[PDB]
């Protein structure tokens, strides 16, 4: 994974490469909200990728048992913010974990930690989807798990607003209808 | 104001910058959804800051003029999409238009020419308001504008939302508080 | 002269010759199951959107009601409005609301919707629709103050990529007293 | 398709008869108001119906490859303006996009582009929402594909609003049932 | 003298008649299943809603505005007979009197179950508790929609009455009409 | 069906009888209010029952299109307003249709004229939706239709608000709770 | 037999007379203004909630669901003598006899105006109406806020009865609950 | 003030009577539900009236701080159920106080407990809301205070919904009306 | 046993002595305006959210009214629940929405806002709060089956920058019958 | 300011009180759900206070200058998460936040940055609302600030919601009534 020392080294490469944009734009990199920009950039680009310096492994160590528990738990409306990989513009939205444990249940904190993990880095609203679905998979090894990211793209609302949904459904969420109609109802 | 011709040749510095940008990430540009990129970035960057390409005396060629019409004119919900320029990423939201006007009224789609062209730029939102208030007022020369712009800045929403409203009141909208009262209604 | 039945029956085939040429010129095959009546479809409904221009507003006004004895505002708001824009010929909708302060004559809530009809169903400008509805009232009614706001969305700028437009004509005391002006606008609220 | 040439070409036959138009309606075409109106209605006209100028085959000739990824994917709200083929006149609303992909899927500003290329046409809504549905099935050759259109139709709102409603089904949305439930969940 | 029972008993048979003739000139058979009692039940509806003229107003330190808001009103058109139902929005600053809030929705039943005019019905609420209390002010604000125009294709018409120092003080008009909203 | 002679002829009849209710009622026909009342009022009920002109029958002329479409066409949200054939009190609300073609389509402004003719009548709600419902099934002979009358019934209303829902199912929609359910879904 | 305004003439003394009792055994001075009438008032108030005793439900090709939504329903609570208001929500699929919507609204006011258990109102108001039309099914859903626990500090009590092809067939059952939403 | 011993005294009181309402009503006390109900009102209805048992003097000492604050506190939406003294039914909404303190500010919670005393007894709004401004002003000699009680009461809810807004102005805040008209903006 | 007032009088002083140990370990001045009865009121307020303790399942179960011929889903839903957090002592604040189908005992609506009350008020995790409140139920009414669910907002990551966390228990008829647990699941909403 | 070094040093400290505040409770900290919970609730409330560490003179150092711009600048709805200093239970709620400049603005970034320092810490919403106020003051010296502070005190939600305003006007905010007006009404 990335760390604080390739963050420190690759900062000046960045801020060169967003100087050089400013400056083929069109604009004075010298002038009033432009002199630090080429840092600012940086520095918000090396945090909207964060998630690189991560590693869902380390995260992992919160698997919780449960007394007697087979019902289904479900964490909606968790802000996520990501970075489209194909402009490389802003994509933000929510995404609904829900999920039936198999005598293991994960923090609330850890599930939210997940998302950030993931979502921190170049995406497509696809694979991040799934990515949350296969981490908590293997994190619990729960009866089944199910992953909703409705989420707006900068790089179409900007072009002229639509939400994009993906939901991933694993285990019994994907073979039982029965279990999916009432996650997409308590989401609601 | 900038041209195609500097578009055609800027272009291949903007996918050399963002190509570099890919690499100092942590991120392999020969891959899936980042072979095109450098590219897809660079024109999605040159269409966001197309207002330097135009300029606000050639747009303006509609000044209409009103046959005993002494009442305020409004164009409230005017979708905005701009570039912060400190950190450049975007901040969308609306701007909302008001004019007393002086024997000459503009075009509804000129005004919303006005803002295009100052939103699509390396901006502040406090500067986009003052300029879309100017414009105006140097268009028509009515007895007063206000310019009132409601924005969500993605650069510090992906930090952790809020919305940022900017006012300018320009004429009779400052001087009359009678006046702005109306406005500030009527734009609700 | 107002438009008629007559001027309508007699210019119903020059508009639905203009619209099949308008087919043609936009790379249309008019012959084509769904386009075969549009012609006159077309006109039909072009003829519809400006009935007003059959219409006269002195002759609508015949029945201003003696409500004396009633020096308190009235208001009649969320009228729905469809006109057509004169610029592009793209409609353009959306409500108006209308008050004033009797001087002994009140006007039929009918009658209000009339007015509000007659300009509307024409070849417009937003501004021109509220003067116009405003100064009718006036003119009918010869009130301490009347108030028109219009509030509209224009196709014309919708299909380009979505706004309303607010117009307001303040006559009498709603222009001058501005008390008055500000319990109007919070009343059509 | 339509080119810039027969624009060109035919602006002024469509400015000829917006003229007569406004004759024939009982209109004094030499009126301020009217007097550029011929060639305005013209532009406006050409403009409404420029998915007549584009061809599919040249648009989608791009599309994201995504393995281990039979999960559905929804571009919901996406904003829709169109011609009513028999009256001539517009009918605006939304078209929901839902698809399961089979190792291919589309990029969100290209699903943008084929409700343009269809909806700036003279139309029937019925036609635009299976021409939206076959051109997705035909870019990505998925599982199933489900298309629904809800537009204000300007012939009976201007007449005395009722929305209209065209849902196109193709492969597993149309077969599975539980699939199209999942759909239409999701889009509201 | 106010309507009665025996009015109401007398003349049913009339409005019966007269509702029996309204269904044969509308081109209807009067003699079908569904309106076999509609003369009679549109004659003692129509007694109903116009219940009020068989009321009479006469028999019907803590000073600071009282106001009571969206009381349901149901009204007949004066000009066409057709239906108009809204709500009405009372204040008052009393002057050592107050009004029970049933008194108060007994006012306006009287008053809008009758033929009317939305611009008296408003007057007349705001006089009788003028009336009633000797207050500082009241002021009286009704919204109604008129079915008269809602079945030609058309939402609501706002009349309101100021008296005392709810026309005269701006900055208590001002209060009322923020606090019915 | 009633003609525009029938009207003129009967108007001083109705104009006759609303004065004898005006005396019954215990008013002063004379009063300025009241003058022009039985003209007033007879006009009036003209108006709310003027579907009683009209025929089912001509109204199928140059209205029915033929599709090639098997999906599911839904209008909803029409406008409908009628009179109460018990107590001649209007009912006001809305029709919501639906229907799955047989290889021919009807023109929406031609759907919105089969709830005018059927509406302005006095009716029974009941009445009202299974009227529709035929006229449709025997203009387009389709797989099913669907008719549902959401209305608010002045005659209790005004003695004290509640919603009358009355559906009528034919075909498809009556066989089949999977069509029936979407269509349900869709209306809302 | 049902309550007579015989009996309520009569009880009015018994109910202001243990009014009085109450306002004493509260702690209140029942001689102060606003108490002085409230023995009768409150006697007067509480008969006209449980009037509903006096009434007797015995006097009061088109078989498509009827659903009659939002009717108003004001209650007694059999427990605590505390209000319960909400709205009653009936559905039925006749079989060629349908009820007028008038006569609906009185089942409910009939069994609503008594000292009730919401489980109970909503089951005889479901056995009203399958006694009146004999249809195919009747569906009933009561939903009421219940003072006795919101003055307490707490929202809405959910009942459902559901009879004949109501109860049966579950698509029909799916339908009735979509529609009175 | 209003004791636990006398509560237990008068409990019996108060269950004769209830019994002999349910008598007097035609119930038969003796059915199963009834059974209870003389004991279960008499407790709910000292419940209700247990502001009688409080007295405003004991709620002031550990309350009042000191803040230096000229500026204005309100608190909105205090839930408030109190009994209608002239009919003994219930009447519940909320209070909204407002006020300019003068170098001594009251805690949020015994603001709350001002509510309760004067709510919990047979009440009229209009002396409620007079007896919670009394209280406040003399409790912390303010600059200004304001109460706002919007309430629904159930003695005419039952006959068939309407809410009754009572406000009490003092100081500064009945004197200035622009301190006024920013009370009742903040509290809505 | 459960815990009494005996119990809170004599913890008091120790958990005041704790919360002004907090105080001093945060970096805070103990002696100042604000913070001098903060031990105290502190500590009364931990009691408050932890009085659950105190009561007892079994006591407040004593009117299974026989509702007899009730073969009907009763719902009780938006019934106000505040939490506190057993991992991070922060609060849980939400909503719990009950459902069941009686076997001739129904519950009274004050005794089932009694049950969410006694298990709420005590340190918790929801997941094991609405299997409490439902089992709770099951014991008392031997229904047919019963269905709990919890709607609660987080403090104690809503204060880490938003998410409302649903958890539902489903018991008998409501958990094998998909049907029953459908109408559940959609009279809540 | 409150150090890293302190916050190592005082976290047994803390863990040590919480342990005995679970067995002050009645509880047994040996159980499964409360075993590291008092090291849990140590570093919560070292969280809910880091606004200790922080220094407001430190990140006030970057003030960006725009000239000509006499106009109101708002930055509404900014999240607020604060513990109440007399029961230690939290408040959460929104900061609206409102400047007239002069020849100076503050970033949108350092505006949350100052409402975090304060809020971060155990306070009085009045306290918190004086805090944010006179740290813009001190940070732009501008014409005048307006602060509005709504939040919801867990105290008295746990208790039995109620939102608490706060509002501190300073400058023209407080002497010019109109800008006032303007502020109070952009907000909402
Ligand atoms: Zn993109
Ligand atoms: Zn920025
Ligand atoms: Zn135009
Ligand atoms: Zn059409
Ligand atoms: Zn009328
Ligand atoms: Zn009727
Ligand atoms: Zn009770
Ligand atoms: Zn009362
Ligand atoms: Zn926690
Ligand atoms: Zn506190």
């Amino acid at each position: 994974p990335r760390s604080e020392e390739d963050n420190e080294l690759n900062l000046p490469n960045l801020a060169a490469a967003y100087s050089s944009i400013l400056s083929s734009l069109g604009e004075n990199p010298q002038r009033q909200g432009l002199l630090k920009t080429p840092w600012r950039a940086a520095s918000a680009m090396q945090f909207f990728t964060k998630g690189y310096q991560e590693t869902i492994s380390d995260v992992l160590n919160d698997a919780i048992f449960d007394e007697d528990h087979d019902e289904m738990v479900i964490v909606k409306d968790i802000d996520m913010f990501s970075m489209c990989e194909h402009h490389l513009v802003p994509f933000v939205g929510k995404v609904h974990i829900g999920y039936l444990p198999n005598k293991q249940v994960l923090g609330l904190s850890k599930l939210a930690r997940i998302v950030e993990i993931y979502s921190r880095r170049l995406q497509v609203q696809e694979r991040l989807t799934k990515q949350i679905a296969v981490a908590i998979t293997e994190a619990l090894r729960p009866a089944g798990v199910g992953v909703v990211v409705e989420a707006t793209h900068m790089c179409m609302v900007m072009r002229g607003n639509s939400k994009t949904v993906t939901s991933t459904m694993l285990g019994v969420f994907r073979e039982d209808p029965k279990t999916r109609e009432e996650f997409l109802t308590l989401i609601r």
